[PDB]
């Protein structure tokens, strides 16, 4: 009965994962979480709590492996190794769901309406909260973001994506009661409380400015990973860049090259930004560009600019520096030729601001983040500004070819588009380049693994939403109102 309990644990877990893309089956999100929910009904503080571990491990086991096809063709470690720093990292974030079942199962024992609906949605905000933040933290796979192209998208400008995930736990915590009890009551509750935002989902927090239109380009370069950093390839890489970029110079307006396309330090550089940046004053044209910066000896993976309304300088302002290391890493990948010999001293970041102004470029405002940034949604809040006219990203998601990891991170990605209401410019080296709308829709996406750029017009949006005025503190303040009356 509880070790069948458990089996249970890892499928509803794993069933987790198909809420998210590329499966987008957002349903698995409420199927899973009452999965949790249930599984923990009868049963002692510490067991219950190894059922949450034993969730987590089938959600983040079957979620977020992809982190093995990066470590394990570019760190180099032996095999057995990997695997174990993988199955380590799915255990060591399920450690947070087994706190959740726990102080759940501890504070309050028994199957009720107090204990789904108002106890689980606080202690699991906090719960996630924490998840997210130790150790600079790791917020992947929250069920919120399921519901970009579904009900309750509403939400998200408003009180941002965390309180999807509040109203989710909260939904499927009541099902989960109606279920086991047979009771109608929480069933009715939980369907009201799921179906309140649906008009949400038609509020237009923005305006749209066709009078600011431009025709937008994000060359998807597709430079294999293993020789990205080859002193070899840089030329090559040079080429195919500048090349893509050409034909487009009198026609698009604004140009983006992704994470570090150019894969070499900007004062190294230098004459070819400076002629690059002079062809594109000529023309009229405008770039946006990954590179790297060593400046006076730290190393800044960085965006810099070029072109009309954005002249280059390796002294400009108009220029944003990562800001979100991952708790160790975050190097320049060595030579081919040294990476076999490593294991028989790399470059490692250094944080650029927490809050960076937009990017300049051709009288066009852009919030920027680069690559994994882009899923914290408080940090691109707070970045973000009223005359913002696009949220841009940049990444190179070519660490997990045909994962899923790439898909989590478009979805996520999207959220920001919807919060914010601002369309989303969103560059690529071979991974999802997109132009997403301001309520997050997919409006531009080109096929990955190929190189080819994305040519579309673009329309910047202006006005604030309510998540983008308050942030976290109105769910805060519903956190702390749930979980100080949880406690009776
Ligand atoms: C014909 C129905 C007979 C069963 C009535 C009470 C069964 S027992 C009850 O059932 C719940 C769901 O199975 C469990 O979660 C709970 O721990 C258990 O005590
Ligand atoms: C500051 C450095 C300026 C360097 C000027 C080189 C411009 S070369 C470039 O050549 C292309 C070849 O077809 C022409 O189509 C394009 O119009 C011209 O801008």
């Amino acid at each position: 009965r509880q070790r069948i309990r458990l089996l249970l644990a890892l499928l509803f877990g794993a069933c987790g994962t198909l809420a998210f893309s590329p499966y987008d089956v957002w349903p698995a999100a409420i199927i899973s979480l009452m999965g949790l929910q249930a599984l923990t009904f009868n049963r002692r503080p510490l067991q219950s709590a190894a059922i949450g571990f034993g969730w987590g491990f089938g959600l983040f086991g079957s979620g977020i492996n992809w982190v093995y096809v990066s470590i394990a063709t570019f760190g180099g470690m032996p095999g057995p190794v990997n695997i174990f720093l993988v199955v380590l990292l799915a255990a060591y974030l399920s450690l947070y769901t087994g706190l959740f079942a726990g102080v759940l199962s501890r504070l309050w024992p028994k199957t009720t309406w107090l204990r789904v609906a108002i106890a689980a949605p606080a202690l699991w905000q906090v719960t996630e909260f924490l998840r997210g933040w130790v150790l600079t933290g790791f917020p992947w796979l929250q069920f919120g973001y399921s519901q970009i192209d579904g009900p309750l998208k509403g939400l998200a400008p408003i009180m941002g994506v965390e309180a999807i995930n509040f109203l989710l736990m909260m939904v499927s915590g009541l099902l989960a009661l109606a279920l086991v009890k047979r009771n109608w009551r929480p069933l009715v509750v939980a369907v009201v409380l799921f179906a309140l935002p649906f008009p949400l989902r038609y509020i237009q927090w923005f305006t749209p400015q066709p009078e600011k239109t431009i025709q937008v380009s994000m060359v998807q370069g597709d430079i294999p990973q293993s020789l990205k950093w080859d002193e070899g390839q840089l030329l090559n890489t040079l080429k195919i860049y500048y090349n893509a970029t050409a034909p487009l110079m009198g026609k698009s307006s604004l140009i983006i090259w992704p994470e570090s396309a150019i894969t070499d330090l900007e004062i190294n550089q230098q004459p070819f930004l400076k002629v690059l940046d002079g062809e594109l004053r000529d023309k009229g044209s405008s770039l946006v560009t990954g590179i790297v910066d060593a400046r006076l000896y730290d190393t800044y993976n960085t965006i810099i600019t070029l072109g009309k309304g954005a002249p280059y300088s390796y002294e400009s302002a108009d220029r944003y520096n990562k800001n979100h290391l991952v708790p160790f890493g975050e190097f320049v990948p060595l030579e081919s030729i040294l990476r076999p010999l490593a294991p028989f001293p790399m470059s490692s970041f250094s944080r650029g601001p927490y809050i960076q102004p937009p990017l300049s470029v051709n009288g066009i405002e852009l919030t920027a983040a680069i690559c994994y940034e882009i899923i914290l949604g408080e940090q691109v809040r707070d970045n973000f500004r009223p005359d913002t006219d696009y949220l841009l990203t940049i990444s190179n998601d070519a660490w997990f070819g045909k994962s899923i990891g790439p898909w989590q991170h478009f979805q996520m990605a999207r959220m920001r588009a919807l919060e914010l209401a601002r369309p989303l410019l969103r560059s690529t080296n071979n991974g999802i380049t997109a132009v997403i709308g301001p309520q997050g829709e997919i409006q531009a996406m080109i096929p990955q693994f190929t190189r080819e750029v994305l040519t579309t017009n673009v329309t910047p949006t202006t006005g604030l939403t309510p998540y983008a005025r308050t942030g976290n503190w109105p769910l805060w303040v519903l956190t702390a109102l749930f979980g100080f009356a949880a406690v009776l």
